[PDB]
């Protein structure tokens, strides 16, 4: 039943305008280019004339945009309309930025969360959506009423730059993979290999992978264990033998005239695990080399 | 019923043993370590007196060694016991070295067959198992009862590089994958946050990243039609917008003081893809910079 602001007309902007719509909710929306609200008026939201009467209509401000920066060109005139009210900005950015945002809401009277939202723009309002939060707990909970619409909000914590921290750890692993699969591919296909015949078992061994590491089994790598103990027992996957691999990997790409950088840094992680004296522990050693001093 | 010989008692080389023993094999064996034979002798196999009377009691010979310069070493004194047998090496290498062991092998009167195990030791003799097999067709068909006990067996074509090149390939996918779980963990983990808590994120984003690849959606991403086709329609995962968020990896890593060369080369290819004009097109375009030219 609240009312609610948003600005940021792309994908996840509209899916959210039509949740927080269908569950009742007056929504007041504006957009650099007006014409994207249009399909969103029809449905029952309100177009702003400006950011600040945008801004002046609820409490509650969420922001979908493309960067950080983004918001404070767009709320620039509207700095002295923000007094008293809490933006929720979901854009994607470095997390440090996100910390300095927060200290420019503050200076002008507003609270500030910041989220990120983990699953794409189509599962917004059901049960497969998940987004973090994170900022001071109090304002969450005034909110969660709405932010439980968008669908499966987790509260990370009361340091702004949690969100987009978690947020881009969890994009590290997807775009890494995902880089994997093609330069794998390109590595069969150098040898005349048709991409449409490998690319199909790429993608099941990044499936393979995942299976492995959540493996059910209690003789199975236990991935967090190692990590959070400091202690990388090796057993059949040591250092030095998945190195040995690495290596591999590198000579046939360079024979093949693949690129390089991908291997090489999978191949320095190693070889700088085995050099530090961690070669007969588990491959989760490079995790010592990896972390913050 | 056919005799085989197998040099390397390495898990692997055990689990073939028992397994081929079980299903009725004479089985010759050799190892450096002879400590190493004592149960696969308990359990039938025979304990060959040297590299030479172990090549000359079967008509083929299995390796499973470290990698091929075991091999060299191991059978240098039995190169004139090798004429008319057929060495199978299911040893991990570079392709190009398997390639210059199929001159060598027939340099010496042998068929030359290379192996590439891609499922673990445990899975011998079982329906999980597969090997990719790669060499002269008519050999893998004379020797494929013994090779199908040993579980799945894949023949590539007639090319003996492919079937290290093709382990290397998924070993490409496996550690990259793995090493970017780490690295988000450690990314994580730089702000306090216990590994415990977050590792477990990261194995579900493989996971995840998986389903996303495999989607059994017709509006989903056709990965291997992109790469084949050469067309990287830019749909909500642009190579501009996924390197934006690479930047924001990098900056982060930075920022906390965690490793850099793997964000980096993921950044590096985004930077390129971007730089070539496909800013707009699919993420996949990263395929025309990774290539062979
Ligand atoms: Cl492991
Ligand atoms: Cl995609
Ligand atoms: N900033
Ligand atoms: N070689
Ligand atoms: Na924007
Ligand atoms: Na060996």
């Amino acid at each position: 039943k609240s009312p609610v602001t948003l600005i940021g007309l792309g994908p996840m902007g509209q899916a959210m305008v039509r949740t927080l719509l269908g569950q009742g909710h007056p929504v007041t929306v504006w957009n650099r280019t007006p014409s994207r609200a249009e399909p969103l008026v029809v449905e029952g939201a309100r177009l702003a004339a400006s950011p600040t009467e945008a801004v002046a209509s609820s409490d509650l401000v969420i922001l979908s945009l493309t960067d950080y920066q983004a918001m404070y060109d767009i709320l620039s005139t509207a700095e002295s309309a923000l007094a008293g009210r809490t933006i929720v900005n979901l854009s994607s950015d470095d997390p440090d930025v996100t910390r300095e945002a927060a200290k420019w809401a503050a200076k002008h009277g507003a609270t500030f969360i910041a989220g990120g939202v983990m699953t794409p723009a189509p599962t917004v309002g059901t049960e497969a959506a998940y987004v973090f939060y994170s900022g001071p707990k109090s304002a969450f909970d005034a909110h969660e009423p709405v932010l439980r619409h968008i669908g499966g909000p987790r509260f990370l914590g009361e340091d702004t730059g949690l969100a987009q921290l978690y947020y881009l750890a969890h994009l590290d692993v997807f775009l890494t993979t995902l880089a994997s699969v093609v330069h794998a591919t390109a590595l069969v296909s150098a040898a005349g290999v048709d991409e449409a015949a490998f690319a199909p078992e790429a993608i099941r061994m990044v499936i393979e992978t995942g299976q492995m590491l959540a493996a059910e089994a209690e003789t199975g790598l236990e991935l967090g264990r190692n990590l959070a103990s400091g202690n990388h027992p090796g057993e059949l996957a040591t250092a030095v033998m998945m190195g040995a691999t690495a290596d591999h990997i590198v000579s046939a790409a360079k024979g093949s005239g693949v690129d390089l950088v991908l291997p090489e840094a999978v191949k320095s992680l190693y070889d700088r695990t085995v050099a530090a004296g961690h070669g007969k522990d588990s491959w989760t050693a490079m995790y010592e080399i990896i972390k913050k001093k």
